[PDB]
Parts: C-alpha cells; structure tokens; sequence
C-alpha cells in the first residue's frame, strides 16, 4: 500500500488529453500531515473557480460567518399629513441575495409609513461599491451572460440561486411564420427589446439567438425558433444593474399604493441631508447561508461582491484593489504561504490568476482547522449527488463511485483550463487534494479529475455503491 496509489495516479495521468497541458497534482492526508502524491506543486497555474476557495475562505475571516447585507429606502423627511416626500432613495449595501420579492416587501414598508406621493425622483444608491462594473480583462464578449453580469452594490438577484443582474428572457414560440413572444423578465421596461426571432416550422432549425450588444441595454433576439420547440428561457444580464433595482422598486411602489410623480435615475444619497428618515430596511441571510448558492453552482456575481465588501471592512472602499489585498491579507493570517498567489479578482474569472496546487492544498488544510471550517466545508460542492443545492457542479458526477456522497471539492472551469480541489474524508485519513490543469489541447479532462479522486475515495477506504 502507498506505493499503489503512486503507480494508479501516475497512469491516470498518461491520458491523450494531457497532451502538451501541464498538470498539477498535490495530494495529502491532513491527520498525517504526509505527502501522499506531489507532482509539480509548486508550478503556477490559471485556478478558474478554485479562486472562490480564497475569496470564500477570506469573506469568512474578514466577514464572519455571520455577516448579513442591508438595504435601506431614504426620504430626506418623513411623510406627515399630506404623505408627500420628495426624492427617494433606495440604498443598497451589498447584498448578493436581494430579491423583487424583498423590493415589493420594501415597497409595503415606504406605503405603510405613510407616504401616498413620491413627488420627487426615486434615485438608485449603490455608491457603496465602487461604479467599476467589469475586472480589468473580462472579455467584452462575455458581458450578456450571468457570469459575466455587472458589479454593483444594488443588484436584483434571481432564483433561489441568487444570479445577480440579469433578468430572466422568455421566448415563447407562437405560429409558423409569425414573430416569436419576447418576454424581457424584470427589465421589461428598464431593457430595450429588438426582436428580430421568427416562429418556424414544426420540429425545424433550433438557432434562436438572444444577446445583448456591447455598450447598449439592449435585448436583440435573433434567429428562429420551431412552432413545437419547448418555450426558451436564458438570463441575459442589464446594463447598470442598479438602475434596473430602481425600476423594479418604481414598480413596487406604484403596486403599494405610492404614486411616483418623477424619473428613475442612479443618485447617491446627496451629501446636504442632514438627519434622513429610513423608510424601509431589510437583512439578508447571514453569510454561512449564502455561501451555498455561492460556492454550490459557482456564482461570480458573489465572489466579486463579496470581495468589494472586504473592500469595505477593511478599508471602507468597494473595490477590487481594496478588497484583493484584504483577501490576501486575510489567508496570510489564516497560515498561508502566498508565494505563489496572484489575484486578479474573487470569482476566477480573470485570467489574472495564478495558482499553485501546493497553495490550494495549504489553504484546504488550514480552512479545515478554522472556526469557521464546517460551513466552509458544507458549501463546498458534493459528488454526485441529485439535489442541486448539494451536488452544486458535481451533481452529474462521479455517480455510483466510490467518491459519491463522499467527496467534498470545488471545480475550476473555462476555456483550456480545469481544477478540482478538495477533502476526501475516509476512514484512513481526511484527504486534501488539488488537481489544476493548464492549457489542453481537446476535451476537459474531467475523466481525469474524477479518476483521480475515485481512487482517493477508495485509498481513503471507501467502495461504490451498488
Ligand atoms: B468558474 O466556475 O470556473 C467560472 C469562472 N466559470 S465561467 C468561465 O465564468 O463559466
Ligand atoms: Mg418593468
Ligand atoms: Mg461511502
């Protein structure tokens, strides 16, 4: 035994998808402290999502498990007899998980303390981050989708997984030849729509395109869609994701019974109020709870905010050059060897990162004996399990191994490069394992990833289920 699990991993790795890719691969068993497996651990590398190992390790040091986002609704007055104010200001603070449902609960709030007549401007106030949107080298051709969207401190998110400024698109088909049913979501009426996509025949061509071009607010629908095909529904993101919660919120308040007599724009609270009345308020969920839809399906909307939050706890700025050094700062004080780091941001997005396997496995293993070392662990991504908010991107992988239920990583994924990172808890020991692939030529080797991490499962002492 021990020699085994060598000559298994070495010929795992042998696979024609490591053709001309460098791979790093560091495996250790934490009670031990033994160095099971090292195979250019100290080789720098692109992380992808394994990013959000750090960023998620440092929100909880520089945060706290308990950390909870608000946001506030300000008039310089409050209403009296008349129930007028003037200008309203919606005040966000960086919440990740910021609903209509919770606007509309807001806009209950700004009603029931009497205001009738917004007879000023409702203004949108995400000041509390920055306004730069987009790292640095994101590509511009990334920028319609959700993992792509904007960065702000007053986003809508949506769905129970909390996919922050984008709206939900629905494409509806209708009859052969006549124009689709182009359905703009939330952003309906804050989004221009240029629908150009036609209904075609029955069990045709599937090429229906919905985009949004670079530098406008505007959802160009495109191709065709067939008379029977199963109505479409993509999340697009919105220019200015703020502006679009200042809408919604219009929305709310006109639906509360609050008559809004003048434009929706972005504005700070102005400098010149003096004491403002806060109409409404609202708390997230603590941050342990929000870092699974986070760290389950790899939300980069989160990692950023989150980082522009430590940003503000450490040096009262949302911003990425503010909250990058926290990040780092945070994981120095954790036990870790930054040597090998460079941060371009939280998510992994940026290709601006750089990683060794050795790193990773030094984060694991220190995250592990933290106080915060369960949640952490929780959020973390499980093999093969069917429940979305459990299996998180290994849902559909590594079923019936003996890594199922088992296997505790987090995966990295984009173009040409793939990570899996993570505990394997066995019998013989809580393994701690980091795999970082660079540069593949063909397909991703996923096959690879997991074939590792199964005979981790079994070294471990786990077996399949049957
Ligand atoms: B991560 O899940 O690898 C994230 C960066 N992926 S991506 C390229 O935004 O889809
Ligand atoms: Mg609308
Ligand atoms: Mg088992």
């Amino acid at each position: 035994r021990l020699t085994e699990l060598r000559e298994d991993i070495d010929a795992i790795l042998e696979d024609p998808a490591l053709e001309g890719a460098v791979s790093g691969v560091v495996v250790v068993d934490t009670a031990t402290g033994e160095e099971l497996y090292s195979r250019d651990g100290g080789e720098q590398l692109l992380p992808a999502s394994n990013m959000k190992l750090f960023t998620a390790a440092a929100a909880l040091e520089v945060l706290g498990a308990d950390h909870s986002f608000g946001t506030e609704v300000a008039a310089e007055s409050a209403p009296g007899r008349r129930g007028e104010v003037q200008d309203l200001y919606l005040v966000g603070r960086g919440d990740p998980t910021l609903s209509a449902e919770d606007l509309d609960a807001m806009a209950a709030e700004v009603a029931a303390s009497g205001v009738r007549t917004v007879r000023g401007d409702l203004y949108a106030d995400d000041t509390w981050f920055d306004s730069e949107r987009l790292v640095d080298d994101w590509w511009p051709e990334d920028e319609p989708y959700a993992y792509s969207a904007q960065i702000s401190a007053l986003t809508v998110a949506h769905g129970e997984r909390f996919d922050t400024g984008v709206t939900e698109v629905s494409v509806t088909p209708a009859a052969e030849g006549e124009p689709a049913d182009v359905d703009l979501g939330a952003a309906e009426g804050y989004a221009e729509l240029d629908n150009r996509a036609v209904t075609g025949a029955a069990g045709s061509a599937n090429t229906l395109v919905i985009d949004r071009p670079v530098g406008t607010n505007t959802i160009a629908v495109t191709g065709s869609l067939p008379a029977d095909a199963a109505p479409v529904t993509a999340l697009r993101t919105v220019d200015e994701p703020a502006a679009l919660a200042g809408h919604l919120f219009e929305e709310a308040l006109e639906s509360n019974g609050v008559t809004v007599k003048g434009d929706v724009g972005l504005g700070g609270v102005p400098a010149d109020w003096q004491d403002a009345e806060v109409l409404a308020d609202h708390t997230s969920a603590e941050l342990s709870e929000i870092l699974v839809p986070f760290m389950k399906f790899s939300n980069n909307g989160h990692a950023e905010m989150l980082v522009k939050s430590i940003g503000q706890e450490t040096a009262g700025a949302g911003t990425w050059d503010a909250g990058l050094v926290g990040v780092e700062e945070a994981l120095s004080g954790l036990g870790v060897d930054t040597a090998g780091l460079v941060l371009n941001d939280g998510s992994g997005l940026s290709r601006g990162n750089l990683v060794t396997a050795d790193t990773v496995v030094d984060l694991l293993g220190q995250a592990g004996s933290a106080p915060w070392a369960q949640t952490w662990s929780a959020s973390l991504p499980v093999a093969g399990e069917s429940d979305p908010f459990v299996g998180g991107t290994l849902a559909n992988r590594m079923r019936g191994t003996a890594a199922e239920g088992v296997v505790e990583a987090k995966t990295g994924t984009m173009s040409g490069v793939s990570a899996l990172s993570g505990y394997v808890p066995g019998p013989e020991g809580e393994l701690a394992f980091s795999i970082v692939n660079n540069g593949h030529s063909g397909p991703a080797p996923l096959a690879v990833q997991d074939a590792i991490a199964v005979r981790l499962a079994e070294y471990a002492g786990h077996q399949a289920p049957e």
